[PDB]
């Protein structure tokens, strides 16, 4: 089920709103081993459950075990250390917890490739930027008939916070995660930029990235790792555009990157080894969004999946003049962008320092995809 472009759905209210998202500080100050233990004291007990749908599930399309006992025994060793923070972090969420740490790397494994998204950055007659994302996620393991939910998806939302990033008691960069993950798919630094990060597909795929990776052949970067590294370290729009667009990575993705002035916006399309495209916006020639959902804009869309034609046809019908959070939520709200699937909602506006995200519902009748 569909609908025409919805209106006054901000600020958030009445059944597609779960309910807010809460904040915490992250301090980078501490050692990478203890930054998530405040974090892990509150939503550890979500985190215990997610990982027991997770593996229950498996245990049951897969009754003889045995690949939960991989993950358990032996995964952490195919794939040997990470690199610093992660590997530390990592540890401290699985001490914490008393979740294996197999578990805890198998959970920073599904942001590689179950998420889908909706992705905008909008620039209004004055130059100014918004960017803003529908998280989606589907793994299908669980599907729930007595309220016509994905098992895993609905754990989720009690798992998202936003999260403000400091250093000497300085924002660094903001995000929304996932309790347990410790990538980025959300954020940015005020100021300066803001990223989201897509899915996206192909037979030269993450699949492909891991078996590299466990032969061998680890010169690639993990897609939700190298985004934290950009929105921890990098300092400026066209420093995290070339980072995005060379960096050799595990798995194809689309990074949707805004900056700070008027101009300053692109999809950056990934394969594993280089850009496929790289599509700015064009102000001075009419070009003031981009859209990205999961499939390339030069092609059709999965005739059963498309997002990006809804969104576009809302965004034109908005205008460019009138602009806001307000507006571009609603534009999230409205299914099929809005689904099943969507776990929150953010916004962002770099330059007023503004951060925002909702947990979202979609009462039946609703998109499944
Ligand atoms: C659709 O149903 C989902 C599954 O619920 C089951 O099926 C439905 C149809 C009912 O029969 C229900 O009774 C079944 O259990 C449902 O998922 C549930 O979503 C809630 C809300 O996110 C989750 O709540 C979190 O619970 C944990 C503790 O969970 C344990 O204890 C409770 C209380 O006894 C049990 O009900 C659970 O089964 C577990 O044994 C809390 O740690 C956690 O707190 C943290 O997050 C909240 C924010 O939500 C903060 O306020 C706190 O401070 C904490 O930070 C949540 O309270 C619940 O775990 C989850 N159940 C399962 C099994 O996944 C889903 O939301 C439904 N979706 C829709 C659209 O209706
Ligand atoms: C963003 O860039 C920064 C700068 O390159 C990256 O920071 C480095 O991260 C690696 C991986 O975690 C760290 O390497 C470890 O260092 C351990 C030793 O750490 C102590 O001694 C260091 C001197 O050798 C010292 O620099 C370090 O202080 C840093 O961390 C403290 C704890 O968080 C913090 O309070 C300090 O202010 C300072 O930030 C420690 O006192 C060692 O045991 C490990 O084996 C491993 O080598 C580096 O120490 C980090 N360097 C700095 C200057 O922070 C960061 O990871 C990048 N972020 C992302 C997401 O990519
Ligand atoms: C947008 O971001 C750019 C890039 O970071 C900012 O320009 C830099 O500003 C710093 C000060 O923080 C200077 O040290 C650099 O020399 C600047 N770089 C360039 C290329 O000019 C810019 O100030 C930001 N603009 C806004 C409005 O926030
Ligand atoms: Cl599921
Ligand atoms: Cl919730």
């Amino acid at each position: 089920w569909t609908e025409d472009c919805r209106k006054s759905t901000y600020p958030p209210s009445g059944p597609t709103y779960r309910g807010p998202v809460p904040w915490y500080t992250i301090n980078l100050d501490l050692p990478p081993y203890k930054r998530w233990h405040e974090l892990m004291v509150d939503k550890g007990p979500m985190l215990k459950i997610i990982v027991n749908s997770f593996k229950n599930m498996v245990n049951t399309f897969v009754p003889s075990g045995k690949v939960m006992q991989m993950v358990d025994q032996k995964l952490p060793d195919l794939l040997g250390q990470f690199s610093g923070p992660y590997e530390e972090e990592m540890k401290g969420i699985a001490d914490v917890t008393e979740i294996p740490l197999g578990e805890i790397i198998s959970f920073n494994i599904f942001y590689e490739l179950f998420t889908m998204a909706t992705s905008i950055i909008t620039e209004d007659k004055k130059g100014h930027l918004l960017h803003v994302r529908n998280m989606d996620f589907g793994i299908f393991l669980g599907w729930n008939i007595n309220n016509n939910t994905w098992v895993i998806t609905e754990e989720l939302k009690p798992l998202t916070v936003n999260l403000d990033f400091q250093r000497n008691s300085k924002t660094v960069f903001k995000a929304t995660s996932f309790a347990g993950y410790v990538g980025m798919l959300t954020g940015f630094k005020p100021g300066q930029f803001s990223l989201t990060l897509n899915e996206r597909f192909s037979m030269n795929g993450g699949y492909l990235g891991l078996l590299e990776w466990i032969l061998g052949k680890k010169d690639a970067s993990w897609i939700g790792f190298i985004t934290r590294s950009v929105l921890e370290n990098a300092t400026s729009y066209e420093e995290a555009k070339n980072i995005l667009a060379k960096t050799k990575l595990l798995a194809p993705a689309y990074f949707i990157l805004g900056g700070n002035q008027s101009g300053e916006g692109c999809v950056i399309t990934r394969e594993r080894k280089d850009s496929l495209d790289i599509y700015e916006l064009d102000p001075k020639q009419g070009r003031w969004y981009v859209v990205q959902t999961n499939y390339d804009r030069w092609k059709n869309p999965l005739f059963l999946d498309d997002r990006r034609t809804p969104a576009q046809t809302c965004l034109k019908r908005t205008t460019q003049e009138s602009l806001s959070f307000a507006t571009l939520y609603d534009i999230l709200s409205t299914k099929p962008v809005l689904n099943k699937l969507t776990v929150f909602t953010a916004l962002m506006d770099v330059t007023k320092n503004h951060y925002e995200a909702y947990l979202r519902d979609c009462p039946d009748p609703c998109v499944g995809w």
